[PDB]
């Protein structure tokens, strides 16, 4: 009998990467002035967005089934490990079945291979169940509906890491020039080029800061979580689905970004994505506050020491993005600058969150 | 005081992905008959290969420094978590500095920004050390040279997962056709197309099986490892570096694959990569057998129950790849078929490894 921790971690990594890499087609969508107000391509963009959403949700359902199964298994074996690898192999093909369905929705091939993949996952999981039940020692101690916190955390970490990787790759592929366009830039000089490249580098830092602070909020929340509800699982799945779309909000090479659009509505889109990624973490926290006793640790209960701190940590980004959107709709003038300033202010607020919360609540105290 | 497990797992995931995604430039290298025997582009391919190797090794050195640091830290904090995120952000930029150096090696800009990134990583880690030492409770229990097995395992898992993702993405982007080339294929019929697409799908299954079986061997080895040596760490780093090159051996869209080359030498290249990825795992095992007492569990010691099983598990792929290369050099006729057959036989051998080993050693016993 062997421990199953590492195998499940590998499965979580693979599944998270598979669910998150469906955003690349969306980033690669190209609209330029040839189709400025073309309806077909403009709705094609939303088509690809929705396709990404559904593929992510399907892969997440598969991951949840895997979690429920290896909650029952408990201890792994060589045969069980190879069967798990087969299941991973079958799951990895679902994105391809969707990728064949997108181009020819009416012709039934994609239908056929998608159903085949699903039924194959089913038979593989059933074989795992049978092999485990045949040998008692391979079953869980209790058998021999909460989700597992470790698997949720691993999936979330994988998604966030893949997002950051996408950002850095965008930068690396855009900015790096080659010679003759270099000396068409300047006196064969790449220092002038470099500082003509600086805002791009610093934008990368800003986007990575956004993603890392969202991960920090999720990590702080789940450090204080005793048990993970199914509702919290759904809300985390939605939060991660909208986190996967952050590259679309922060990218330069992406043919999505290279399209005719004003600064104000790009700010609106980015703030929409950020708000949707954050409000679901806040919703997880609110839902857990419903039965703290089973879902939360005593420190963050109503009237606890770190209750206000956690609430502020989770409500920082929602409020900032919402007020930036409100600036877009209200001011009409200083919106892009307000977005830039928010991307700078939120990190420092996270760094000095404790002092801010303390002095703020004292102020509210005596006045 | 908070637990540092999840933060370190996230760091490992990010670093593994960053180290492994440098292979994409190598896959995207394009050579076609315009430059059939051009020396410049042919050596440019090896240039990009070496660049990938060095970038991987540098990122691995950074990851090892991070491991050594948070071996001393032990318990994390909000400030320490944000500083760790800053360190990750700084490390993610190293691939970009190399990406700017590749195009202009002589101009000193890449030099400058690479040195700046390294010194920034240094100051961030020094600040973490100082903040930790200032507060005793944030230090390790003992302080208040073996590597950590958990971090090694996480890094390896990330690398393998990224490789599998690259493979599936290759398939998805190549094969999916669009309409007018569909009905240029056939009677507007995508079933004929599909079975004109089948060898590609099944090649994906084969490559994923290769990667998953290598991961299975690594997992079985490290399940029986009590302590991880520095030499074992170096050998694992080399094994992972050559594992990252498996997509180059198994890919179809990659402009690397779409170049003039015979089947025999492509087989040779793939078998070379596989042998280099496997011999280093076998070397880790041999090195650990030098001081089993501290590095290995009793079950796999000389004369143990699972000693022969582990040796066979780790020597399966090396011998198969070596004999396929030997077929290429000797037979000259049946080499490609032998490679295809090996890609089928090795998995089943892994599935029936125990029975094979048992009956083989009994045979050798009485005869
Ligand atoms: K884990
Ligand atoms: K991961
Ligand atoms: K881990
Ligand atoms: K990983
Ligand atoms: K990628």
């Amino acid at each position: 009998i062997q421990c199953s921790q590492r195998m499940l971690s590998f499965s979580d990594a693979l599944l998270s990467i598979i669910a998150t890499v469906m955003i690349l087609p969306v980033t690669h969508t190209e609209i330029s002035p040839e189709q400025q107000f073309d309806r077909s391509v403009q709705r094609l963009l939303a088509t690809r967005i929705a396709v990404y959403l559904m593929t992510f949700l399907i892969v997440t359902v598969a991951w949840a089934a895997h979690t429920r199964l290896f909650q029952v298994v408990g201890k792994t074996d060589d045969t069980l490990a190879l069967l798990n690898l087969a299941c991973m192999m079958t799951i990895t093909f679902l994105p391809y079945t969707f990728s064949l369905m997108v181009t020819f929705p009416d012709v039934p091939l994609g239908i056929f291979l998608f159903c085949v993949c699903v039924i194959a996952i089913g038979v593989v999981q059933a074989l795992i169940v049978g092999y485990a039940f045949h040998f008692p020692h391979l079953l869980s101690p209790q058998i021999q509906e909460p989700l597992s916190k470790e698997r949720v955390e691993a999936f979330s970490d994988g998604v966030y890491a893949i997002v950051a990787t996408l950002l850095i790759l965008d930068i690396c592929e855009d900015n790096v020039p080659d010679p003759k366009d270099v000396k068409e830039r300047f006196s064969g000089s790449l220092v002038a080029a470099l500082s003509a490249t600086g805002p791009r580098f610093l934008a990368y830092f800003g986007s990575f800061a956004t993603v890392g602070l969202l991960w920090f909020a999720h990590h702080s929340l789940f450090l204080h979580v005793r048990k993970a509800t199914r509702a919290m699982g759904l809300l985390n799945t939605l939060s991660l689905a909208f986190v996967g779309g952050l590259p679309l909000a922060y990218q330069q090479t992406s043919a999505f970004a290279r399209q005719p659009r004003d600064e104000l509505e790009r700010v609106r889109v980015s703030c929409t994505i950020i708000f949707l990624a954050s409000i679901f973490q806040l919703a997880m926290w609110t839902t857990a506050l419903l039965h703290q006793a089973e879902t939360l640790q005593p420190s963050v209960w109503f009237g606890g020491r770190e209750h206000v701190l956690m609430f502020a940590k989770l409500a920082l980004y929602p409020c900032a993005s919402l007020l930036a959107f409100a600036s877009t709709c209200l001011l009409s003038r200083f919106s892009v600058g307000i977005f830039h300033l928010m991307q700078i202010a939120v990190p420092c607020a996270f760094l000095l969150l404790r002092l801010l919360v303390g002095l703020a609540l004292a102020t509210l105290r005596v006045l």
